[PDB]
C-alpha cells in the first residue's frame, strides 16, 4: 500500500509506562508525586506532594484517559491505536532496572499489545541506582535475551536499539569496554550488539569528543524544551547533523509539543514552552526534518509531569486545580499532528 498511512520506523517516540491506579496497582502510581524542593532556594523546604486524586494529580494538564495504569490491557490497547493514529512505529521505553515482577508483566504486555498492531518496542535505558558499564552490559544481555525473540523487539538492520539517557554521567573510558570493538567487555561482534544512542548535551567541544571517545552508534537530545541544552537548540541541528554524518553516527533529534513541569517543579517556571495551538510542535519538527536527519524521536507520548505528551488531554477544573488543555484544538489534535509531520519527513527522507 502507498495510502500515507503507514507507521514510520525511523520515529521514536518516548513512552513511560509508571502509572498506575490503587485497583491494578496499589496506588494511584506517578498521579501521585513528590512535589521537588528548589535546588536554589531554602533549607527549610517542606515541598510536599501531589496527592493523586481526580482533582490533584502530578500534571499541568488532565490526560482523556483519567488516572490510567500502564499494567491495564484496554489502556495498552487504546495507547496502541494512538500510535497508529500518529504513525509513530517505535515506542521507546522508559527502563529503570526494577527487578520487580509488577514491571515484567507490563513489558510483556506492552510488547504484545504493540505486536497487534505492528509496533515496535526498544528500551529508553535509565540512570538507575549505581548503573555503570558492567551491569549495563548484564541488563543488555537480559533484554535481548529475553525479548530478542519478540515479534515487536525493534531491530535496524538487523541490530537491536538503546537510547541511554544522562550518558555523560558514565566517562568515556569506561563506555570504550562496552562500545570499542577492542573494549574488555564488548558488545561488539557479539550476540548482544545494538545501535547504541547517547544524550548528546552541552557544546560540540564537549560533546563530540565524548562521543568519539565512547564508542557510540549516534545521538539523542531529548529535551523538549528548545534551548534548555545546547543539543536541545534545533539551530544547532543542521550543524550537529554534519558532524554526524562526518563520522559515521547516527543523529536523533527529540522533538517536542511544548514544555510545561511546574505542578512537581515548581520553581522551574524558565524553562515553560508554550504549545500556542501546535504552533510550537510545528516549528521544531520542520526544524528536525530541515536537518537532513535519518531519524527522530519524539519526547514524548506521555511524560505528563513534564507536559511534553502528545497523548490526548481534555479540558478540567477541579476545585483544586485548573488544568491546562489543547487551547483550540480537539484532544487528537497531537496524534494527527504528528501524523502530518511524519508524512513530512518521510517525504524528504
Ligand atoms: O526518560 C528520560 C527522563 C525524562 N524526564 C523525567 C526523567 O525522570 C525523572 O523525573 C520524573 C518526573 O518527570 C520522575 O518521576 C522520575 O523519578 C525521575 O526523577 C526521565 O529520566
Amino acid at each position: 500500500n502507498n495510502l500515507g498511512t503507514e507507521l514510520d520506523y525511523d520515529t521514536f517516540c518516548f513512552y513511560y509506562d509508571w502509572y498506575g491506579s490503587e485497583a491494578i496497582d496499589g496506588q494511584y502510581r506517578h498521579w501521585a508525586h513528590a512535589i521537588a524542593p528548589d535546588p536554589n532556594g531554602g533549607s527549610g523546604q517542606n515541598p510536599g506532594t501531589i496527592p493523586g486524586t481526580q482533582e490533584s494529580i502530578a500534571s499541568n494538564f488532565y490526560p482523556q484517559l483519567g488516572r490510567y495504569s500502564s499494567s491495564d490491557p484496554n489502556i495498552l490497547t487504546k495507547h496502541m491505536d494512538m500510535f497508529v493514529m500518529a504513525r509513530t512505529g517505535v515506542l521507546a521505553l522508559t527502563w529503570w532496572n526494577e527487578q520487580d515482577e509488577t514491571e515484567a508483566k507490563r513489558i510483556g504486555l506492552i510488547l504484545d499489545a504493540a505486536d497487534k498492531k505492528k509496533i515496535k518496542v526498544c528500551f529508553h535505558l535509565e540512570p538507575y541506582p549505581s548503573r555503570n558499564v558492567q551491569n549495563l552490559r548484564e541488563n543488555i544481555v537480559k533484554l535481548i535475551t529475553r525479548y530478542g525473540n519478540h515479534p515487536a523487539f525493534y531491530r535496524k538492520d538487523g541490530k537491536p536499539l538503546f537510547f541511554i539517557y544522562d550518558s555523560y554521567l558514565i566517562e568515556p573510558s569506561e563506555w570504550e569496554k562496552l562500545l570499542s570493538p577492542g573494549g574488555s567487555i564488548t558488545i561488539r561482534n557479539t550476540a548482544y550488539d545494538a545501535l547504541m544512542i547517547g544524550l548528546w548535551t552541552s557544546s560540540p567541544t564537549v560533546q563530540r569528543p565524548f562521543i568519539l571517545n565512547a564508542h557510540f552508534d549516534g545521538f539523542y537530545t531529548y529535551f523538549a524544551a528548545t534551548g534548555f541544552t545546547y543539543g536541545s537548540t534545533p539551530t544547532n541541528w543542521v550543524s550537529m547533523q554534519k558532524w554526524a554524518k562526518e563520522n559515521g553516527k547516527i543523529f536523533i533529534p527529540s522533538v517536542g509539543p511544548g514544555y510545561i513541569d511546574t505542578r512537581i517543579r515548581p520553581w522551574n517556571g524558565s524553562v515553560i514552552r508554550t504549545r500556542t495551538d501546535g504552533q510550537y510542535y510545528d516549528a521544531m519538527y520542520r526544524k528536525a526534518i530541515e536537518a537532513g536527519v535519518s531519524a527522530i524521536s519524539i519526547t514524548s507520548f506521555n511524560e505528563w509531569h513534564e507536559g511534553s505528551q502528545i497523548e490526548p488531554a481534555v479540558p478540567y477544573t477541579s476545585s483544586e486545580f485548573t488544568y491546562l488543555d489543547y487551547e483550540n484544538r480537539e484532544p487528537d489534535y497531537y496524534l494527527t499532528r504528528t501524523a502530518y509531520w511524519v508524512g513530512k519527513f518521510r517525504e524528504s527522507k
